[PDB]
């Protein structure tokens, strides 16, 4: 219904380590007037599965209440059922991959009957995007247009794939439960053909669960991790997709990752990049990075401390009118400037460029 006149550029942080792995997360309210994302960073999990990880994105739509209890509940529910428990033994994939589906749609129907006990008024609905990871297996997860991505050996190794309401066997479903898909939306309003909650579109009679309007479904995928290979996963709301695609971000955070070890200030360029490449939603992201993770280079600091300073007297140059912020991002990309961070470009350095400004112009 509304945007802020200001964006709410505050980020939240996270951090950890163990299990060879280290993680930061970066969220951000911006232009919305609400904050609808949240978050699931846990390494070592209970019931002797100490030696696991699991980390999650959460998109929220009309309010937050299902990405919230999500956050704090998907994760048992996925792990504590006979599915995921089942045989006698340390879970097999098949054991973690019907875990999963289970665990997706006993906390929706959870969620449901919650709902219809505490008469609840909210419509609300929310994406998942993580990773299950394991001594030896990175189990991706998806439900919506949150996306996730591995970054194997410098590239994009495996990439998850939004469920659009467009997609084939996306409209196949919606147009069987009686609903067609009008442009990209369900029924003309939902953008999304996958997620947990919203309850009025999953009321088709004689359709199972998974073949309502939105299904609670998740796309499951075993990747056999790689001591070697393995450098960094990143998951992310629509809010960084939107502006950044796969080989860009995956470029532009490896271009971080050579510049600083600090997990939570990656992230929060990776957020900030994508406000100023115009990106106008909530923003969460959490990057995990493997033993291989691209290392900190003396050089690549060099080069940014240099293309740091450069912006600089480029500034202080550009005023001579007194131009605004605006215009001297106008001119300064009008100069194709050399040497910008991959993926990120001149948006990925307005953070320079702008306090410059203001140590100039301050008033
Ligand atoms: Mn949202
Ligand atoms: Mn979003």
């Amino acid at each position: 219904g509304a945007f802020l006149d200001k964006p709410k550029m505050e980020k939240h942080n996270a951090q950890g380590q163990g299990n060879g792995l280290r993680y930061g997360l970066s969220s951000m309210q911006g232009w919305r007037v609400e904050m609808e994302d949240a978050h699931t960073a846990v390494i070592g999990l209970p019931s002797g599965l100490e030696s696991w990880s699991f980390f999650a994105v959460y998109d929220g739509h009309a309010g937050s209440q299902v990405a919230k209890y999500c956050c704090e509940h998907l994760l048992d529910h996925i792990t504590n059922n006979q599915d995921f428990k089942g045989s006698a033994g340390a879970p097999s994939v098949e054991n973690v991959k019907n875990g999963i589906r289970t665990g997706f749609l006993e906390i929706d129907e959870h969620m449901r009957v919650m709902s219809e006990k505490k008469h609840g008024a909210d419509r609300s609905g929310s994406t998942a995007v993580g990773v299950l990871i394991s001594p030896q297996h990175t189990y991706f997860i998806n439900c919506g247009d949150s996306r996730g991505l591995l970054c194997r050996n410098r590239k994009v190794h495996f990439f998850t794939q939004d469920h659009k309401p467009s997609n084939p066997l996306e409209k196949e479903r919606i147009q069987n439960a009686g609903g067609s898909v009008m442009i990209q939306r369900v029924n003309g309003s939902l953008a999304v053909s996958r997620a947990l909650g919203d309850f009025d579109y999953k009321c088709v009679h004689g359709k199972g669960p998974t073949e309502q309007l939105v299904s609670p479904e998740p796309e499951v995928h075993d990747i056999e991790r790689s001591e070697e290979d393995d450098q960094f996963i990143i998951l992310a709301c629509d809010g960084i997709w939107d502006v950044m695609g796969n080989e860009e971000l995956c470029d532009f955070v490896r271009s971080r990752l050579e510049v600083t070890d600090d997990l939570e200030k990656v992230c929060n360029e990776v957020v900030d990049t994508c406000l100023y490449k115009g990106s106008r939603d909530n923003m969460s992201v959490i990057l995990i990075c493997f033993p291989n993770a691209p290392k900190v280079s003396p050089e690549a600091v060099k080069k940014e401390a240099e293309l740091d300073k450069y912006l600089e007297c480029r500034v202080e140059e550009i005023i001579k009118g007194v131009p605004d912020l605006v215009h001297v991002m106008r001119t300064l990309a009008s100069e194709n400037i050399p040497s910008l961070p991959p993926g990120g470009e001149l948006a990925s350095k307005r953070n320079v460029i702008e306090a410059v400004y203001n140590r100039l112009n301050p008033y």
